[PDB]
């Protein structure tokens, strides 16, 4: 059992993004296994390790781990003390001088962690910051739909909105896009589009909300990816139907992309069961992962050449695929 | 460091499907995370733990755990003692009489399992035991991505079961039996396109048989401890590629007939992923071994390449794209349903 100590502040009832920070900085650390005890005057009880925080701070680091003891550190500044159980043989009643007393047998040394020491100036900065900490996102998702999907979850923030929720949703606006296709009009294909492009962007809500707001789970997970399987599948599928009209060809090329799309899926997710590791690529990969697939898709339907979005994802798809089963060979 | 102590015996000399017994129980403990230790007279090293093993074994078990000092005991018999590091403070120079010091001074659980005590007579035994021990299976206490179904573990295994025997005794790895396994779905997709009964019924026998190989190339990587995480990786993905082209082969085909089967093949082809996604996605998240608790629809891979197979012997293998679509698409939606709780 490790218990943190963190000291009142007044501060710690201002809400940021949906949740007061002394919420926030509560479930952030229970997150890393320690027991929280909010306190004005400090009374130590027993434990196997200690998490001292003086000064008010939003963490922003998502994966904190404490092993040994340190000093947490945020841009050369201070913001909080890690000591050992030991510590109970030094303390005397008061914080500081048993702190200050601790410190001088001691020689601790520091570790950085990425935090924020609150003010009443710096709580805009704060806000920017602790929505940065949300965003493996491929160069369109990062540079493009997060700027966009950050200011949406922003707004989301303040409601009773779950992850699964937006994440139906989402799967909702694929399905939107799938029926604009199937009307057959440059108008509705354009429409198609757009909303293919918005749903890859609110896409990104779902995970956005889910860490801003500490409701992450193993099943949002699962759903998440599935139901992005179906949304390929399906959109996929709708402008090959229209498509097949014209040229039964395309019912090929159709396959082809639908499978490329779903293995460029499966691929990463089978590595991770496998490894146990987060798939990631060093060095080169063909650019063909969901945030390109359905902007491609997008682009390609602006012009009225959804068939040509079909070709791409199918060539550069199963080719990255296929680059990944060669690639993978090597270390492992 | 925790140390393993086997005492020798010169039947540990003979080979077992490919490695001797020695290997054998020596890989199976440092599996379990043991460093191992050869004797005639003991020495005792300093560790955490001590495991020792007088009686010649083979442990079937394939993810042995150790966790508090316990007697480990295989149907009654004695297979060898688990002590705590505290047995240093008991051990005298003799093993006999340590052994029984110890166990005076303590009251030890006895703990089951798997294994076979090993004998000059008893070697065909070992070897059935052995081979049974490589299955997908909770006896195995295995934990990998899937289980068996039911076809696979009682129609599938007893074959492929029978062709590792002779394999063991070969050079061939599992990743090589697994690109093999693949080359036949893709000698059966072939096979489809030939458009003809004849050809019709060789591609269904040739999927199944490809059905029943693709279980070697997991049975010789446990058998001979080459098990990889490229390997499990492999294993799957050519699955997916081969579920794919078989749909697509045999949906080719039909659209010449009837177009709609272009459709009904697309409902195919995509549920014979999703099955398989579904399930390793939950590996994913979850992190355990995906086994439903109650009802599920048997349309996993074993069922889908069997439906597949008896569908072409009749020369309707549209049956087999309409079985998998329903069959298939219902269940991935019933796992979307089912896992919400
Ligand atoms: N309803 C949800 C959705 C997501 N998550 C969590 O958020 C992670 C994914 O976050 P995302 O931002 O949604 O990432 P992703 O949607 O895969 O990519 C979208 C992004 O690239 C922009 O298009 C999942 O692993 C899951 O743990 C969750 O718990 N519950
Ligand atoms: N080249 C390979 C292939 C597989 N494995 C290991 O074997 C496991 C799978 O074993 P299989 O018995 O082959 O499982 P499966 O392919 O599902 O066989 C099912 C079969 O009955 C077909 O209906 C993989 O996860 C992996 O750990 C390996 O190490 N190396
Ligand atoms: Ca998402
Ligand atoms: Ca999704
Ligand atoms: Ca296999
Ligand atoms: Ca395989």
């Amino acid at each position: 059992m490790r218990l943190a100590y963190v000291k009142n502040h007044e501060i710690y009832g201002e809400k940021l993004l949906g949740l007061t920070l002394r919420e926030r900085i509560e479930k952030t650390l229970q997150r890393a296994g320690f027991d929280v005890r909010f306190f004005d005057e400090l009374s130590l009880e027993e434990a196997e390790d200690y998490l001292i925080i003086l000064e008010p701070v939003l963490i922003l680091e998502r994966d904190l781990l404490l092993e040994g003891r340190k000093i947490l550190v945020s841009d050369g500044f201070t913001v909080g003390y890690f000591f050992g159980g030991d510590f109970r043989t030094v303390f005397d009643g008061n914080l500081q001088s048993s702190i200050e007393k601790y410190l001088s047998l001691n020689n601790l040394e520091s570790y950085e962690i990425w935090a924020i020491k609150l003010s009443n100036d710096n709580l805009k900065t704060a806000e920017k910051l602790l929505l940065s900490s949300l965003i493996y996102d491929g160069w369109i998702a990062r540079e493009i739909n997060r700027k966009v999907s950050l200011r949406i979850s922003r707004l989301l923030a303040d409601t009773s909105v779950t992850p699964n929720q937006i994440t139906v949703f989402s799967f909702f606006l694929s399905l939107v896009g799938s029926a604009l296709f199937l009307l057959n009009s440059y108008l509705t294909t354009l429409l198609a589009g757009v909303i293919i492009q918005l749903h890859s962007i609110i896409d990104g809500c779902d995970g956005e909300i889910a860490r801003l707001k500490f409701m992450e789970s193993k099943y949002g997970a699962w759903l998440d990816g599935v139901l992005d399987r179906y949304s390929d599948f399906i959109i996929v599928f709708s402008i090959t139907y229209v498509l097949s009209a014209s040229n039964p060809v395309y019912w090929i090329i159709g396959f082809l992309a639908a499978f490329a799309s779903l293995m460029i899926a499966y691929t990463g997710d089978k590595f991770v069961a496998a490894y146990m590791r987060t798939y990631s690529p060093e060095g080169f990969a063909i650019p063909i992962t969901r945030d390109f697939r359905l902007l491609i898709i997008f682009a390609c339907s602006v012009v009225n050449l959804p068939s040509l979005a079909l070709v791409i994802i199918a060539l550069l798809g199963n080719f990255e695929a296929l680059r990944r089963i060669v690639a993978l060979r090597s270390y492992t």
